[PDB]
């Protein structure tokens, strides 16, 4: 099944401190293999550990490090047969995913930033919230933030 994983500013805006946000995102991606844009790859700049890294991008790869792909359907057969596969972003990579996911892993985080990207728009019927966890900011994490799992219930 296909997954996506997102940190969420204020009005889904894809600043802060969260510590406990980066653990989240690591214990739910370790040993799952992960997929990501060109942009979201520089930006993280330098593979993430214990996972299979997998990166779109229209042109040949730069970097033997990580495992290259140039189309959405070669992404996901790249990733074998495996139970779950992430997908990390960006904005480009999430709205086409988002139609062939069955859960998504989300962190709300009570914070404003500087962007016009928001994450996919996507109806609000077709997915059931099966997980939330709140946790106000503290001495480590520099804001509040939820943690959400929903799973697809329609298409
Ligand atoms: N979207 C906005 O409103 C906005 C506003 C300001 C700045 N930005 C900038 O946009 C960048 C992040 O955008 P993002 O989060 O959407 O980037 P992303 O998803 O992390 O990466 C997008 C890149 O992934 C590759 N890609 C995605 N889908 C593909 C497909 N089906 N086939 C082949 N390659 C594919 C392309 O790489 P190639 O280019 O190598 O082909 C594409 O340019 C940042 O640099 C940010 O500063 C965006
Ligand atoms: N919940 C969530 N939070 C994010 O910050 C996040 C996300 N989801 N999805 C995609 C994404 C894209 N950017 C990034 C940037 C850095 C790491 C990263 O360094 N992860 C480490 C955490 C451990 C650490 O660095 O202290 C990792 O091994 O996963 C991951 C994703 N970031």
């Amino acid at each position: 099944m296909i997954s996506l994983i997102a940190a969420l500013a204020v009005d889904r805006v894809i600043p802060w401190n969260l510590p406990a946000d980066l653990a989240w995102f690591k214990r739910n991606t370790l040993n799952k293999p992960v997929i990501m844009g060109r942009h979201t790859w520089e930006s993280i700049g330098r593979p993430l550990p214990g996972r299979k890294n997998i990166i779109l991008s229209s042109q040949p790869g730069t970097d033997d490090r990580v495992t290259w792909v140039k189309s959405v359907d070669e992404a996901i057969a790249a990733c074998g047969d495996v139970p779950e596969i992430m997908v990390i972003g960006g904005g480009r990579v999430y709205e086409q995913f988002l139609p062939k996911a069955q859960k998504l892993y989300l962190t709300h985080i009570d914070a404003e930033v500087e962007g016009d990207t928001h994450f996919p728009d996507y109806e609000p019927d077709d997915w059931e919230s099966v997980f939330s966890e709140f946790h106000d900011a503290d001495a480590q994490n520099s804001h509040s933030y939820c943690f959400e799992i929903l799973e697809r219930r329609h298409h």
